[PDB]
């Protein structure tokens, strides 16, 4: 998978990145720092 | 999220923008250009 | 981290203050008024 956030990273929260798999691993994957 | 800084901005740093996530979507939100 | 432009002053501008994280937060920290 390419090292992206899918939605507006003033959308990502680190709420977001801890509490749900999908933002932390696709919608904020970058900016969660998952990659 | 409010586009805000919660440290005082002259703590924030690249390198933990880089390395953080909490600091680069929470404490250092503005200032590391998440928002 | 000390309040100091690592490159000259000279080069610092407010458009990289603006759009980049690493000239606001590094290069151009005193001179951008991060610190
Ligand atoms: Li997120
Ligand atoms: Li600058």
């Amino acid at each position: 998978r390419s090292c992206i956030d899918t939605i507006p990273k003033s959308r990502c929260t680190a709420f977001q990145c801890k509490h749900s798999m999908k933002y932390r691993l696709s919608f904020c994957r970058k900016t969660c720092g998952t990659c």
